[PDB]
């Protein structure tokens, strides 16, 4: 009812406390920051500005700006002009997924294939909705 | 296989994010709050906590969090243990009121035995987490 937005926010807060802690490494061995860690792999799915970073994240762009340009100090990320990102944020990248994906596997390895398909259908729908939402204000 | 379903719940995750953020500027703008003060008081809006356990879940280092703590005591938002206030009742409602409406409207012409299947494997999924997060 109101059941699912608090249940989602609780879901979304466990996925971040988990992800935190199993990421704490690569990110020390980076130099890497949390919020950095992050905006590594927000900037996974496409190349942005400081501007669109801060609005899809709600955080004051000063903040924004500190972390952005401390990642072209690290060649982790780069200009065009957008932001786009560096082998080195890369092989971040694909040692983050393969973090992420071994964990997923195995408390995922009972389950069924087309019982979850349908379940991707649905939120997938909902993505679709949600960005679409965003667009206007 | 996985690493697909990874990403996506992960594009899902910074979606609703994205759009809890929009959706709250002018709120926390008005009640004068940051975003990150607003998280502050949606976690006690479940339960009340001090600060030392205020950071194990958040993840955001040190004192980093005491200080969103004394800056929402400020405002009269949050009462010392450290809970909730009345001025802070209102927001989270104010905030539900607006997460619920646009969540509703979204999810209207599902049927119900569509979205309850998707919450039994976000819940087993949650559960899992947890237990694997627990075990530190
Ligand atoms: N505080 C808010 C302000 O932050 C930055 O100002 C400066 C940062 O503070 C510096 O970073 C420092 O603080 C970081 C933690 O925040 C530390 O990790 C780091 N070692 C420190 O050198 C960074 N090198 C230059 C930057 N211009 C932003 O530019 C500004 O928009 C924002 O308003
Ligand atoms: N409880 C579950 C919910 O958790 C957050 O709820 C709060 C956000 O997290 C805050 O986000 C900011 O404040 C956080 C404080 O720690 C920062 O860490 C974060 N980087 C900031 O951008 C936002 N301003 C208010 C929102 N009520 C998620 O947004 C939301 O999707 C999820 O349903």
């Amino acid at each position: 009812i109101e059941d699912h937005i608090s249940f989602l926010e609780k879901f979304i807060n466990d996925v971040n406390t988990l992800t935190a802690k199993l990421l704490k490494d690569l990110q020390t061995e980076y130099g890497i920051s949390a919020e950095q860690s992050h905006v590594l792999n927000m900037l996974s799915i496409e190349a942005l500005t400081v501007g669109q970073i801060t609005e899809k994240q709600g955080v004051n762009k000063a903040a924004v700006s500190r972390r952005v340009k401390k990642l072209l100090n690290a060649e982790l990320v780069k200009l065009e002009k957008i932001i786009k990102l560096s082998n080195k944020g890369k092989k971040y990248i694909k040692e983050r997924k393969a973090i992420m994906s071994h964990i997923a596997s195995d408390m995922t390895s009972d389950f069924d294939s087309k019982e979850i398909e349908k379940v991707r259908q649905v939120l997938e729908i909902i993505d679709y909705r949600i960005q679409s939402y965003t667009s206007k204000l």
